[PDB]
């Protein structure tokens, strides 16, 4: 991170696969490093958070490719899939880099393993 002070975590635009008539939906996600969870609100600063993704339940992530429905803004070197216990998630930032940061972030808080080394 470093860039800007910001709260005690990160926050940026994050879309989600459509899987429906309509294309992907752009939502405001919240990469909480302190809570290690994924909080996304329908609208920037909504009454309450709608849905959570325990990063601690993330198996890993991989840079996927732009499919149908996705935005024609971001590139292919941005989209990143998030694997969890529940199911696979399709996410992508609004930039090739901005995305990489999203990954590194999520990847920076995957699952607890062996310490010391």
């Amino acid at each position: 991170g470093s860039s800007g002070s910001s709260g005690r975590s990160y926050e940026g635009i994050l879309y989600k696969k459509g899987a429906f008539m309509k294309p992907w939906k752009a939502r405001w996600f919240v990469l909480d490093k302190t809570k290690h969870q994924l909080r996304y609100y329908d609208h920037r600063m909504d009454t309450e958070c709608k849905g959570v993704i325990d990063l601690a339940e993330v198996e890993a992530v991989a840079p996927g490719t732009p499919t149908i429905g996705a935005p024609k803004t971001v590139d292919e070197k941005a989209f990143f899939d998030v694997k969890t216990t529940r199911r696979v998630y399709n996410f992508c930032a609004q930039d090739v880099p901005s995305a990489q940061q999203w990954v590194d972030r999520i990847q920076s808080c995957l699952s607890s393993g062996p310490s010391s080394g």
